[PDB]
């Protein structure tokens, strides 16, 4: 189940880096080459999504009323209902993960830093349960990186 493992690594790191403002120094794993480039991709593409859907992200966050790990537990059920509706593409997977980072910054501001792990697990779980095969078809994270690769 390398896919759940790679995905969690990428998503947790992006969420953590986003909440704290600080890159993590610790080495990756099996395909940390891909993992790093996928993290670098999220930095550019994930950040843009946050800038452009700031209002909807704030509105979604406020309506969700997230205060603790408990409020986080219930998040995942709303997450899957919204996400598994409509069409699959890389853009919606990035919207998913980007709102995850938006929620993670909010958690940090409210002193719920440790809600960031289960949030990441919950995002990773939703994505992999509903999109595993599409992800496989796309060459998972290498495909992610290749599809979004632009000149710096
Ligand atoms: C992008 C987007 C666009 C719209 C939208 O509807 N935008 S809108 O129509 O342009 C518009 C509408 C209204 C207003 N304003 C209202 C005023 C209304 N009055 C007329 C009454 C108030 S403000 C307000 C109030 C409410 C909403 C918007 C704004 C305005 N506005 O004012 O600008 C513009 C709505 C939502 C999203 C959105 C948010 C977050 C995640 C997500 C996903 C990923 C899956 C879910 O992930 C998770 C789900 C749940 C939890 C998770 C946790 C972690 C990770 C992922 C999680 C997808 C997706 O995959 O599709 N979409 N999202």
């Amino acid at each position: 189940d390398e896919l759940y493992r790679q995905s969690l690594e990428i998503i947790s790191r992006y969420l953590r880096e986003q909440a704290t403002g600080a890159k993590d120094t610790k080495p990756m794993g099996r395909s940390g080459a891909t993992s790093r480039k996928a993290l670098e991709t999220l930095r550019r593409v994930g950040d843009g999504v946050q800038r452009n859907h700031e209002t909807a992200f704030q509105g979604m966050l406020r309506k969700l009323d997230i205060k603790n790990e408990d409020d986080v537990k219930s998040l995942s059920r709303v997450m899957i209902h919204v996400f598994s509706d409509g069409v699959t593409n890389w853009g919606r997977i990035v919207t998913l993960i980007s709102f995850g980072a938006f929620v993670a910054k909010h958690l940090k501001t409210i002193n719920q830093e440790s809600c960031i792990e289960p949030l990441a697990e919950s995002i990773t779980d939703v994505l992999v349960r509903t999109k595993r095969d599409w992800l496989v078809k796309q060459r998972g994270w290498d495909g992610f990186v290749e599809f979004f690769h632009v000149e710096d």
